């Protein structure tokens, strides 16, 4: 087997990491002036209205960038649209026409949608445009998904770490979600600066580079592990040994969820994890300290064994084939309706109740 | 085997919680009026001066009642009281002179401490004086502490679910963090009354019931879990698997820590899982989807594991030996220091100095 050509910082400023250099692009080096010089010509066709197009999209809206909306006339995205203010025929189409209006055409369909359209997009990514995606899903994994991207146009990602929800309620708070840029493919010797100034349109916070294939497996690793499965999966085993063992429900909503999200998560977040652990007592600093080596190496095999199912296929199999049907939709709310009636979120509709700032 | 009587609704006002009634009380059952004369002949002698002492004590002093610090001068707390404002000789003294003066004992020393200076304590509660706790620790694992509450006073407890310093910056907003409240003793027949007259005046969310023993072994598991240790091992594990296939810090830090507290945790905290997932990707539901249940079960022999070193005392022992070392302080940080040092830390640091809300 074979190794990787490592990211190169090509004498770009760099932030040290732990120990590894990163290039590093900040929003002073996009200034909102210089964007709007820079893309004067461009128009941004954002195809699909998933939470990536609202984010993604209404920040570009309010930097004043030209940008439009392709979905699927009359879908649901399409109304979507709508009631955030796209207006059909001005800035919002269908497909194929937002498509032959932009310059910068960003992939923002659903990844099994991304594969079923392929065949009917290609031709319309012509000479002088420049083909975007959000995640390298699509591009990499093309014995799975069929997508080439042509040879004669660059080729770049701009990745939020962070749901399309909150890129877009950062950035209203004068913050913002991180974001990789990767370049797939340079043609003009601009995909790079093309790519660094669109992840600064979007409203992302700090900009750092990786390429399509890193991104893919670290986006689909996480989301699967502890930003949504793994966090889910934890609340769920540690509330029923509480349910089982007599704790009401409101107890064990407190001391699983309630005080994680509306405590000490935050903490982490704000000033890191030895901060929350000093701002807690000394009986819960040895009770933690004592257990979380033990939770690491519950969850290591556990993890080794994701990151396999991400890099040979299976789950990029997985999505392709659920999300490529047509109803997917509709069985995609099946599963969330399960989540919705288990016990511990039919209490924690009735905790959030409580609270004074709802009340 | 032997079973225990389930909590009492005895008629009071209740709340279904996923099917169960919890007994729970609300800021609007104690308008500040109303508080600060059902206190007004009391003095609450706060014992101790950690993030409960900081929390509590300055949200009483805040909202008018009568409290006072008690702790060993000149140690770490009493400086920390006095920039905090607590005047020595005012309403800041040595633990016997403060419980002297007072008629409500708050011990908040740490779980190692009330064991170790409970032998001088207990003749200083005397008739007509109430104790009162935050955690169920030393009354109900008296085998292992030694403390035996006097039998001719009111013993209460609130607990607040949350760090002191959330019970605190959460007061300062309107908000508050939640509490338990429980009875060990109560020769007045007005000590329920008074725990839960304490609960809104420390600034809790909202009050619900529990017991001593329920409140302890909850308290305990949670922290030791996904409140603390159980997202650490996660957060360590999830990362190290990435880092050994190659991903840069900033990539792995983002796809694993940044993401989760600054965009998604949030979002469950808000609106609940099924919430936070229809706020993401195809691909990332129907992965989350797949794995949740994985993780669920990868983790509930951990968590039953847990439950029983706290159930038979294996915890609160541990805790009793190592805190209860006179140079506590300086062996905690040692550990801490070690979290400072890991990888992920470090390259925290860097990427929360990027964001651009700390420019
Ligand atoms: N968020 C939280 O902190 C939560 C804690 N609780 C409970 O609240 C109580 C207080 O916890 P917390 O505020 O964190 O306190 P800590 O665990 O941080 O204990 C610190 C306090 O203990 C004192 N202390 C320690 N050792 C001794 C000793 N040998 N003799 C005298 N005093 C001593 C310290 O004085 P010095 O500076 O001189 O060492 C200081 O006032 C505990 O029952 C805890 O379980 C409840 C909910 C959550
Ligand atoms: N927070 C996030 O969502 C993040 C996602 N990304 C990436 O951004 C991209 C978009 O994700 P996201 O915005 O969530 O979108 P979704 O995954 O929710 O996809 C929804 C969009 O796909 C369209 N679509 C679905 N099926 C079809 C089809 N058969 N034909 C045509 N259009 C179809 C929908 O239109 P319709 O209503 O008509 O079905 C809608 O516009 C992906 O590459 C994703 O991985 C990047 C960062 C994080
Ligand atoms: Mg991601
Ligand atoms: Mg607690
Ligand atoms: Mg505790
Ligand atoms: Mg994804």
């Amino acid at each position: 087997v074979v190794s990787a050509a490592p990211l190169a910082t090509r004498g770009l400023k760099t932030i040290n990491f732990g120990g590894t250099e990163e290039v590093v692009h900040e929003r002073a080096d996009w200034p909102r002036e210089k964007l709007l010089e820079y893309f004067k010509n461009d128009t941004m066709a954002l195809i699909g209205y998933g939470s990536q197009g609202y984010g993604q999209g209404l920040n570009l809206r309010d930097n004043g960038l030209n940008v439009i909306i392709g979905v699927r006339k009359n879908g649901a995205s399409w109304k979507a649209a709508i009631e955030d203010g796209w207006v059909p025929g001005e800035n919002l189409f269908d497909v194929k026409e937002a498509i032959t209006k932009g310059t910068i055409i960003m992939n923002l369909l659903s990844d099994a949608a991304q594969s079923e359209t392929w065949p009917d997009l290609k031709p319309l990514i012509t000479e002088g445009k420049t083909l975007y995606f959000s995640h390298g899903f699509s591009p990499v994994f093309k014995d799975l998904t069929k997508v080439e991207p042509p040879s004669n146009v660059d080729v770049i990602l701009a990745a939020p770490k962070g749901s399309g929800r909150t890129v877009r309620s950062l950035f209203l708070e004068g913050r913002g979600i991180n974001s990789s840029y990767a370049v797939w493919n340079d043609v003009t010797g601009k995909a790079e600066e093309k790519a660094i100034a669109m992840a600064v349109a979007i409203g992302s916070g700090y900009v750092y580079q990786t390429t399509f294939e890193r991104e893919v497996n670290s986006d689909l690793y996480g989301e699967r592990g502890c930003l949504m499965g793994g966090i889910h999966g934890m609340f769920l085993a540690q509330y029923e040994v509480l349910r089982e063992n007599g704790h009401t429900p409101s107890e064990a909503f407190n001391e699983t969820v309630e005080e994680a999200t509306q405590s000490l998560y935050p903490l982490i977040g704000k000033y890191g994890m030895d901060y929350m652990y000093d701002a807690c007592s000394t009986t819960a600093r040895r009770g933690a300290l004592d257990w979380y080596p033990r939770f690491k190496d519950a969850l290591k095999p556990v993890f080794v064994e994701l990151y396999e199912s991400v890099k040979n296929g299976t789950e990029t199999q997985r999505s392709l084939d659920f999300n490529g049907a047509p109803d997917y939709r509709e069985r995609l709310e099946e599963e969330l309706e399960t989540i919705r009636n288990m016990e511990i979120w039919k209490v924690g509709k009735e905790v959030r109740k409580l609270r004074p700032e709802n009340q």
